[PDB]
């Protein structure tokens, strides 16, 4: 038969719209991570992740066309990101993923990227690589 | 990113192995359809559907290499297939699909084929086409 991108497979945009929602929802409820972002009305940050992930899994290039070529740890250098940090991020991401209730194969693929991507992002001298 | 077949998307063989299981399980429990197949030990029929559907969604060509080019209503001409029949088949297929609990997009694609394919298969002069 025909072939498809992960984006279309996990059911397209609404999926990612949902993922980021249940994510920041928990981020809101987290003390250390509420601080992490300055001020309030930080619902546009939600849009970014959303647009990025859409783009990563083979969706709309939208993210680039507003935020350019994704320089990830550049945009993460501003921040004091350590274990405690990442761990809490991931706990909100774990929660966010179970809510999508994907087939194990896809879920395994999505979650694994985000597990690396958050372990990668850590910038303080804590890790082994 | 990379692309994938529906087969791999819905998580490959175990998915289809499961689909046919919960299907024939209900077929077993159905009077009209238990008759439909002669004698007993009709668990190999389960294997066929399984192998076929695997093949259809972009899986292993296995089905052909044992049962040849799939001539569907040929292999269905032997049988007196009407509405009541198909309807009961579909009810076991509906049940079988909900158990996989797929994302709506994929589920919608799988189920829709099988909805047509069973409406197509009907051979008595009942339908509109
Ligand atoms: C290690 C845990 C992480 C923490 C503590 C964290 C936190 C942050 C912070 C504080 C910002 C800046 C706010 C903003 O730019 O609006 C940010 C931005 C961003 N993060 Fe993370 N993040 C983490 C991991 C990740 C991961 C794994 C991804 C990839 C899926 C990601 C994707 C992004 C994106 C796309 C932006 C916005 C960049 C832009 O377009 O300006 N972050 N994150
Ligand atoms: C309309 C309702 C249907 C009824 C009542 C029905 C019933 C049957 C019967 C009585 C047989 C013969 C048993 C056998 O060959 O072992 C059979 C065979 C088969 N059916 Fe159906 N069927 C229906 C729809 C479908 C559909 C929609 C598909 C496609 C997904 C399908 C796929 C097959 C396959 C692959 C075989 C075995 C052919 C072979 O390799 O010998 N059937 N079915």
């Amino acid at each position: 038969d025909d072939q498809m991108t992960f984006y279309e497979a996990v059911g397209g945009e609404e999926t990612f719209t949902r993922l980021a929602r249940r994510f920041f929802e928990g981020v809101a409820a987290d003390p250390v991570l509420r601080p992490m972002f300055p001020e309030e009305d930080l619902g546009p940050a939600e849009e970014r992740l959303r647009l990025f992930l859409m783009q990563y899994w083979g969706g709309p290039e939208t993210y680039s066309e507003r935020r350019g070529h994704p320089r990830l740890r550049m945009r993460h250098e501003p921040y004091r990101i350590g274990a405690e940090e990442r761990d809490r991020f991931l706990t909100h991401m774990r929660a966010a993923v179970d809510d999508l209730a994907l087939p194990a194969h896809l879920e395994q693929q999505l979650w694994e990227y985000l597990v690396y991507a958050a372990y990668a992002m850590v910038n303080v001298p804590e890790d082994a690589q």
